[PDB]
């Protein structure tokens, strides 16, 4: 589980959004593994604007926080699941570092910010869905 909170915005999973998230809904994208609501309260987590391919996520599973080298984000193909079919997924990176299921949504920070959340993983990979082209969060 997890978000960041932004503005008057939450990100999440897609596939963990609640009842609340689409009822507040702003923009989702399967494809992605995204889902981004409306919050009353204001947020004031930063997003990175930047080209970083190193940081530090958040892994639930180890209460711990590890140091990550990561692919530009890119198509990648992700096999079933319980929530989506085998397909392709977009703006994703991967690195080398623990993750179960239950860490998406952890939080990956650069120096310059939040990055992204924890979406994929397996046998010693971590996936992540990047949320720094997405310009409209601060406005
Ligand atoms: C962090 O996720 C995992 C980590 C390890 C393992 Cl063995 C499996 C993990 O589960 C996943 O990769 N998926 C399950 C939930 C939906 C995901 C998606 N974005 O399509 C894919
Ligand atoms: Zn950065």
């Amino acid at each position: 589980s997890g978000a960041i909170y932004v503005g008057n915005y939450r990100v999440v999973n897609r596939h963990l959004a609640t009842h609340n998230d689409w009822a507040n809904l702003v923009w989702e994208d399967s494809s992605r593994d995204l889902l981004v609501s409306s919050t009353t309260a204001q947020g004031c987590d930063t997003i990175a604007r930047c080209d970083c391919q190193t940081g530090v996520y958040y892994c639930s599973s180890r209460r711990k926080h590890y140091p990550v080298s990561f692919s530009k984000p890119s198509l990648i193909f992700v096999e079933a699941s319980e929530y989506y079919p085998a397909r392709y997924q977009s703006h994703l990176m991967l690195a080398v570092g623990h993750s179960e299921p239950g860490d998406c949504g952890g939080i990956l920070r650069c120096q310059h910010g939040v990055v992204g959340i924890v979406s994929t993983g397996g046998n010693g990979l971590v996936g992540f869905a990047d949320v720094r082209d997405l310009l409209w969060l601060d406005e």
